[PDB]
């Protein structure tokens, strides 16, 4: 299909180094395969049908236990399953054709299960292995939500609407309440289950400010909202310029300005490897909200910094040619997804719209600064 | 007549659910209408004018006998009435101008007679109507508390100072002693009836710990002291998940606050109506004792649990729009107490400010875990 071409592509066969006796963090089952696989530089590799089986764990192992992280931004449930693994979950809060209104402040938007999916297929596609696997699933919100909680904060929220369906709320700040529950018609409610990082015990991780965190105020610009030759202060700034790290923000902002991702307030990376190591792509919900859209906000990054990898530069030039083009291949994938279709047709075809605007800032800023100024070099 | 003002606000036309056959605790003398008129929601509300009419009681009703309560903390006197009827009377131990002592612990502070009244006064304007009526009065100490006990270790403390005043102490630990001695210039020595709740015989009363209760000696330090997410674990122990009762103490602990009284180390309830009733606010003696100082220890129970009532929570609001005002509402009343001022002017100023510390607090923490999960909404279906 359009997805085989590409992963047979040489581009995709690229290998990474030997791994010594670090880079490690660390048939049994498939949730904990997947964490030793983690190492240095990516979080699965091209191969390892773990991850491929890992997502049907996610959508049809039992659930035995369901708890809530309380305290956050919106509704995010921890599901606790037979055979030890668990996972996070997301529940549906709008529809696929919905989008953001255009009055709402980045602060305010929803966090969907749509973007979820899509994220890990999405970097998944562009070869990056930084996203933790996320699966979509039908939960029968009786059987496998209410009735095994023993966290009664959560059991407390359920009642039944004059509609005669099962609604829940749980204990957040934003849209926590009976005006914004979640119901299920009559009791299915379907959401995003994410696989879980090993425990923090025993993997703890660092969690990083990113330089262009908005300013989650109205009215107040952030620092980069104000001063143009922000990226001519911020190569000379302490871990920023010893990667693999501003390379690996580059990365991350093409990766989100993709989705249209405007909330990358923090970003967490694995400790035991110090600060040359990859950034772990978490908690992508705010994506994919507005397919007709395309904020540049999340670019200005680009512009700004104007270098990349060579690695995702070449790959981005190849996801334009249509024989691949990130549309086709990223609704060939998404198909195995249980929530099909995860993303609406817009959200697809904007997706090629908003990588040929990436492709064109590297173009207009390749002939500026020149080649190997723009363009690094990981091919050798 | 701002206090007309206020009871005339919708807030304060709040109508309470029907009473069924419980929620009576009971199925004439003043105090004793006032012991029936108790329910499972109130201790009296607004309409009952046997309390203005019970308050008249313990300002003039015959002071028939004076006994002494074995082992209080300070000084407690039972006054019995000549309708069987009876009270509880705290004698003055500070004056109007004095405050409390920076350097003393909550534990070393005087029980004042102003606190008992103005307390009662605070909690009917915020319409929480929990404190027992309590009336100031002038004693005749000789004719009224001497010549009528029959307890010799209350006469034996009668002494006359060298200023030829009659002085007396009792038997308590705090203050009672010659040192410390109440003296009348020469022989009234005034002080606040508050009157009695039913005898616990026929009435009992379950008494609860509150998880706020501070550490009652210096260098410890309680368990709410060292850890911001205490509340988190509060309101999923046993009592503190089922109420209107997490919100009954958040009513509590804002009265509290507003008196500065940090010695409420256990609170009552009725037990006849179980886990789902108000909440007594006795003993409040430990309040109005500084009127130049806040203390935000008493609040810490609200900044960590971040959830009031939404009827008390807009009366607040309310009670600070200047058309309303704690300030204005409050020596309006305590002006229908013969102790005028039952309040020296500053802390009726610095009711208004600690008020707005509350409102600010709720407002710092509305915008931290959003409405719906801070206000939660008992006005469901009110004017």
């Amino acid at each position: 299909s359009v997805l085989q071409s590409l992963f047979e592509h040489p581009l995709y066969r690229t290998v990474l180094p030997d791994l010594t006796e670090e880079d490690t963090l660390f048939s049994y089952p498939n949730w904990l395969r997947f964490h030793i696989g983690i190492n240095r530089y990516e979080l699965y590799s091209r191969h390892n049908p773990v991850i491929a089986a890992l997502l049907r764990d996610l959508l049809s192992q039992k659930i035995s236990s369901v708890g809530m992280k309380s305290g956050g931004t919106q509704l995010k449930l921890i599901m606790s399953f037979q055979n030890y693994g668990q996972a996070l979950f997301k529940p549906m809060k709008q529809t696929r054709e919905q989008e953001t209104p255009p009055d709402f402040f980045y602060f305010s938007d929803f966090e969907r299960h749509n973007a979820e999916i899509a994220a890990f297929h999405l970097d998944r596609i562009l070869d990056f292995r930084r996203v933790p696997p996320v699966a979509g699933r039908l939960v029968n919100m009786t059987r496998e939500i209410r009735d095994v909680t023993r966290d009664k904060k959560l059991w407390r929220t359920f009642f039944v609407s004059p509609a005669n369906n099962i609604c829940f709320y749980g204990e957040c700040s934003y849209y926590c309440s009976t005006e914004h529950a979640l119901c299920g018609k009559p009791d299915q409610i379907e959401g995003s289950l994410a696989a879980f990082l090993p425990d923090l015990a025993l993997a703890k991780r660092k969690t990083w400010r990113n330089p262009w965190r908005r300013s989650y105020h109205k009215r107040k610009k952030a620092e980069w909202e104000v001063d143009p030759d922000y990226c001519d202060e911020v190569k000379q700034t302490p871990p920023y310029d010893r990667g693999t790290r501003l390379l690996d923000i580059m990365d991350m902002t093409i990766f989100d300005f993709l989705m249209g991702n405007m909330d990358r307030h923090h970003y967490e990376t694995f400790e035991k490897f110090g600060n040359d190591t990859f950034i772990i792509h978490l908690d992508n919900g705010r994506g994919f909200g507005k397919h007709s859209h395309d904020e540049m906000s999340i670019l200005v990054p680009l512009t700004q910094c104007c270098r990349v990898k060579r690695s995702t530069y070449l790959r981005l030039q190849l996801l334009a040619k249509e024989e691949y083009k990130l549309s086709s291949l990223m609704e060939e994938s998404l198909l195995q997804d249980r929530l099909v279709p995860v993303l609406i047709k817009p959200h697809l075809e904007a997706l090629d719209r908003r990588l040929r605007l990436v492709l064109k800032v590297l173009s207009d800023c390749v002939e500026k600064d020149g080649f190997s100024a723009v363009v690094e070099n990981d091919l050798d």
